[PDB]
């Protein structure tokens, strides 16, 4: 299945996902509602969330209440952005002006708190006890995870920075339609390798498919395949710009020694092989249109 | 009851405190861990945690999961803290504030859910949703002298009471109290924690004699310079409205005091601070008299005593 059939098939829920979120930013305080419209309101994807209410409707579910689960993850997706944007010192995040560039830090790092907490509020307002600790879990997992880059197998950095939050999207949205034991590991699976592959593809398309990446020499594995097939003299290139966390004005040379070694195919090759892994794990559920579109994003994620 | 003794009475729980606090910040990050030793070491009062335990075992509580509410309390505090320490352009550190803010906030919220009761979760959910809130709307007050008494107090509830309300509500409601008891809790944590917040507000204009000025120059408008300002003389009330505009008005502290003890707005904070501390007490009344009652009103005592 492709991309608009999907948008249409599941056009009705987003909607009702988009109408969820934008209905939370109800504070008294304006400065909430209003860095919080900027933000949710830059086209975003919607992916974690269209993962939510897809994983559910494969399930049999027929009420409205992944509507609110898919759009809390939104929420907490949302919050992450806003404090990596403080963190990483980031003024742009495609198109215009991060929240804190155009807010300041301050009302950046205190508005996704207050976006958060309310999350949290819309998880319990679920009652289930179940997606709490699950989702609480894939979240502090996620906050312990950017602890750790900051003062410092790369798979287990990018496992926690990304592909977690997406096992939880599909897990939990199983276990509030009630699924099955059988559906819910194979709905918690397919998030953790898609959300793999979804990082793997990002990483690749850092390098110009910007460029921040090896600007502040990140460790990813398109940089590190190049190193290791590379010449010497590339590899201790790209070594040191590592070494020093610091590789602005290398990325000729880097592309050279990438488009050379075959390293940015090679990772293509390697996000392609976890999106497969995603779609088996679905064999369990029920052969439903929603399964063969969640089947659909997983191709298209590569 | 004097503070010796309700720190001996309540030696056990907080020893179990600081246990459940440990077992959470034990982490191989190294910055996490610190943290840990830091908070049980610290020389502080502690009041937040120590109000949970209280109110726990003032209701009749046998058990021992007060003191994970005491430790998950503390880490939104302690939370809230880091945050609260993130600078702008005005330009620790913003990424290890921030990130460790976070990674402590979530821990609390995954200690919440063990607790495994919807009815704790719905209460702390909203009251870090209201911090949060209250944080911002303490953002926009910054430089802004126009703010009614009832924003600020809105802010202080907010930011100050409103946990100390939920740590009392929530041992409660753990300890299965009653209807009654838990609206007891509930209204003595609110008013004790503003009671608390008031004392600190004014202290920052004086006592002792961190240091006096700090709220004056940051351009933050609290209940004390506000009152002085729309009880002082006109040309009090303009180098007050012009010193929150600007900013940077430490060294206006002296006129400002004299503008404050003119018209008694210190004392006239600390008035209104001894009337929240009084109906906090009066709240506990519905209370089975014990030595944890008796505990929880020393608390309130001591936050507003001079
Ligand atoms: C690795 C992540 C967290 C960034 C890409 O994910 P998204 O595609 O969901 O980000 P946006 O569309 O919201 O910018
Ligand atoms: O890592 P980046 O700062 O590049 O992006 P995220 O962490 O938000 O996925």
């Amino acid at each position: 299945m492709n991309l608009e059939k999907i948008n249409e098939l599941t056009a009705q829920d987003m909607a009702g996902v988009n109408a969820a979120i934008l209905e939370q930013l109800n504070s008294d305080v304006q400065l909430i509602n209003q860095l919080g419209y900027y933000i949710v309101s830059g086209g975003g994807k919607r992916i974690r969330p269209m993962i939510a209410v897809l994983a559910a409707r494969a399930v049999g579910y027929e009420g409205n209440a992944h509507v609110t689960i898919a759009a809390l993850i939104e929420f907490i997706h949302t919050a992450t952005l806003l404090h990596d944007d403080v963190v990483d010192e980031s003024d742009m995040r495609r198109g215009k002006a991060t929240a804190n560039a155009a807010f300041g830090n301050a009302a950046s790092v205190l508005v996704g708190d207050f976006i958060y907490t309310r999350a949290f509020q819309m998880m319990t307002s679920l009652g289930s006890l179940k997606v709490l600790e699950v989702m609480s879990e894939a979240v502090n997992v996620i906050a312990e995870g950017e602890v750790l880059q900051l003062m410092n197998n790369y798979m287990r950095v990018i496992y926690s920075k990304t592909a977690r939050l997406f096992e939880a999207a599909a897990q939990c949205s199983g276990i509030l339609a009630g699924c099955t034991p059988e559906e819910e590991k194979g709905l918690q699976d397919y998030g953790r390798y898609l959300g793999t592959a979804f990082q793997l593809i990002d990483d690749l398309l850092d390098y110009n498919a910007v460029g921040d990446d090896l600007n502040e020499g990140k460790p990813t594995l398109p940089l590190l395949h190049a190193m290791h097939h590379g010449t010497p003299e590339q590899a201790q290139m790209i070594r040191t710009a590592i070494e020093q966390g610091n590789g602005r004005h290398l990325l000729e040379p880097v592309l050279e020694a990438m488009n050379a070694c075959g390293s940015l195919e090679w990772t293509r090759q390697r996000a392609e092989e976890e999106a497969d892994k995603a779609i088996a794990a679905l064999q369990v559920l029920p052969d439903t249109p929603w399964r063969e579109a969640l089947i659909g994003l997983a191709h298209i994620a590569v």
